[PDB]
C-alpha cells in the first residue's frame, strides 16, 4: 500500500516500480479517499519482497529533461516509482513524498533551518555547494514576518564534514566591484549562477546548533556581519570637516584599518560614528586623539611633489587617522567624548596651557 | 452548470475536472447562448458532491509550458478544469473566469488599485514580490487619461504581512549608475528582470487605503518622491 501525494501523472495499471533500471512492480490501484487523500497500492515481484524493509524508501521520479542524453523513452513513460532499499524490519506500506521533499526522508539526513532577511532569489530546489561540489539541497522556503526561513538538507556522506561550525553564503546573486587595483567578481560563477544556491564555508569544530544565519555574500560571512550597519565603536565630534559622509577608512600610523559608517550634520559640529575590527579594539585606549584630512595633499617640500598614495576612498572622501600619545587624558576629562581635530598638529596640542598677552 | 468565459480549448465530452490530479468530472455540454455567453454543464462524481460548496472555485488550467518537467501528457490534453474546494452552503452552479483573473475570486483576497504615470513595462500577469518571494500577482492593467492604473492581488497567507503601509517599486526596468566610488545596480536581478513585476517595501502599521502610487525605482520610494521634480524649498538670486 502507498500513500501518494497526488495522483497527477500516475496510471491505474501502467506506472512501474523501477529498481536498478528494471521493472519490478506495477501500480495496480489508485483511489481518492475522502479528505483529499490519494492512496494507491502496488504488486511487487516476489524476488524483491526481501528488499522492502523499514528504511526502504519509494519515491517517484519525474521525467526530467536530459540535455546530455536525448531519450524518447524517458519522455514517453512519465512518472515513475523508484525503489531504494534499506535495512530493518520488513514493512508492507509506505509513504511517497514529492520529488523536492524526498531528501528529507532518507534514513540519515541533516536538516537545518537557516534564516535570512530576504529570499535572495533562492528557489525551493536550489543545490547546496561545498568546495564546488553539491553536498545537499534546499528543501523548501517559508516566508515569515521577520524574514525568510529556509530548510536545507545534507546528504549522509557529507554529514561528517560540516562539523557544526559553518558559514552559509548565497550563490544566487552576482556582484562586481570595479577599481584601479581592486577588480573582483563575488558571489557566483556563470555556471553556478544558473544553478544558484547556498555555499558552505566549513569550520573546524562545533555543536551543530539548530538555526543559522544566511549571509548575503562572502565578505559579510568573514566579517561576521549579518546586519548591514556595523557596531559604532567610538563616537566623535567635529566642527567643519570635509572628510566623509560614510565609507572612508580609519587610518592608524597612516595605515588603513577601520571605517567611518555614520555622520550627521549639525549647525555647530558633526556627530561621527566609527567602526573598528574586534581583533583591533586593543589598539586604541583612553589616551588616543583623532584627526582628519581630506583629499590629495600634494606637498611642495623641496623638489618633491608627493601625491597621496591613498585608498581611493581618500581620493573621493577624505580619511581619518588616529594615534596614541601621553597626555590625551585631560582632553577627554573635559567634554562628554572625544573631539575630531581638523589637522594633525592641532591634535598634538596637549599639555599645560599657558596664555600670552 | 458552468458559466464559461469562452469555449476555446474546451470539448463537448472530453474536458475533465481534476481534483488532486485525479479525474472527477466531465464537461458534458457546451452551448453558445445569445448575447455572446458561452455556458456549459458538468457531471461530477457523487463522492465529490460534498466538496461543491459556496467558497468552492472551479477554474480552468492552461497547458502551461514546463521547462523542468517535459511531459507530453500535459500538452496533449489542453485545457483542464481544476477543482479547489471551500466551505459553506452547497451550491450547484459556478462561474469560471480566465487564468489571469482567477486570483481575484478566491474567498479571501486583497485587491489594490495602484496608480502610475507609465506602465513601466508591467504586463497583466507579472508576479508581485515581497522579500524575494512571490506573494501576489498583478491582475490587469487599464490605461486612463491621467496615467496607468493597475489592479493587484495579494494571496490570503501574506494578507497579514503588508499591514496597510507599504511602498510599491517597479522591478521591470534595469538601472545602472556608474562612478568611481559609487557603483550600484538598481531595479532588478537578471532572473527577476525576466519575471518583472512590483516589489513591496513593507511598513509597520497602517489602515490599508484604497489607492497607492507606484514608484519608479527604489530610491524614489525612500525619498517619497512620486513626482520627478522635487519641491523648491528656498529660492536664490546670483
Amino acid at each position: 500500500k502507498l500513500e501518494l501525494p497526488s495522483g497527477a501523472g500516475l496510471t491505474a495499471d501502467s506506472t512501474p516500480l523501477m529498481y536498478q533500471g528494471l521493472e519490478v512492480g506495477q501500480l495496480t490501484k489508485l483511489d481518492l479517499n475522502p479528505g483529499g487523500k490519494v492512496t494507491g497500492e502496488m504488486t511487487v515481484d516476489p524476488s524483491v519482497v526481501t528488499l522492502l524493509r523499514e528504511n526502504t524508501r519509494i519515491e517517484l521520479r519525474n521525467p526530467k529533461l536530459s540535455l546530455s542524453d536525448a531519450n524518447l523513452s524517458a519522455l514517453l513513460t512519465g512518472k515513475t516509482f523508484e525503489l531504494v532499499p534499506g535495512d530493518g524490519e520488513p514493512r508492507k506500506e509506505f509513504v511517497v513524498v514529492p520529488g523536492e521533499k524526498a531528501l528529507l526522508h532518507e534514513p540519515d539526513v541533516l536538516t537545518l533551518t537557516l534564516t535570512a532577511p530576504e529570499s535572495y532569489g533562492i528557489d525551493a530546489g536550489q543545490p547546496l555547494i561545498l568546495h564546488g561540489v553539491q553536498v545537499g539541497q534546499v528543501i523548501d522556503r517559508k516566508l515569515t514576518s521577520k524574514g525568510v526561513t529556509f530548510t536545507v538538507a545534507i546528504e549522509p556522506q557529507h554529514r561528517e564534514l560540516v562539523k557544526g561550525d559553518s558559514k552559509f553564503v548565497v550563490n544566487s546573486r552576482v556582484d562586481v566591484k570595479v577599481g584601479l587595483d581592486g577588480v573582483e567578481f563575488l558571489g557566483a560563477s556563470a555556471s553556478e549562477w544558473i544553478n544558484g544556491g547556498i555555499r558552505i564555508l566549513p569550520g573546524d569544530k562545533g555543536e551543530m546548533k539548530a538555526s543559522y544565519p544566511l549571509y548575503a555574500n562572502l565578505e559579510k560571512a568573514l566579517e561576521n556581519s549579518l546586519s548591514d550597519l556595523p557596531t559604532t565603536t567610538v563616537s566623535l565630534s567635529a566642527e567643519t570637516l570635509p572628510d566623509v559622509q560614510a565609507g572612508s577608512v580609519v587610518l592608524y600610523r597612516k595605515f588603513e584599518v577601520g571605517e567611518v559608517i555614520t555622520v550627521r550634520p549639525r549647525a555647530n559640529a558633526f556627530d561621527i560614528d566609527l567602526h573598528i575590527k574586534p581583533e583591533y579594539r586593543n589598539l586604541l585606549t583612553s589616551n588616543s586623539v583623532f584627526w582628519a584630512e581630506g583629499g590629495a595633499k600634494v606637498q611642495l617640500n623641496g623638489s618633491g611633489l608627493t601625491v597621496q598614495a591613498s585608498p581611493l576612498s581618500r581620493a573621493l572622501k577624505g580619511a581619518i587617522s588616529f594615534d596614541n600619545l601621553s597626555g590625551a587624558s585631560a582632553s577627554q576629562r573635559k567634554g562628554d567624548k572625544r573631539i575630531l581635530y581638523a589637522s594633525e598638529t592641532a591634535a598634538r596640542a596637549v599639555g599645560g596651557q599657558i596664555t600670552l598677552h
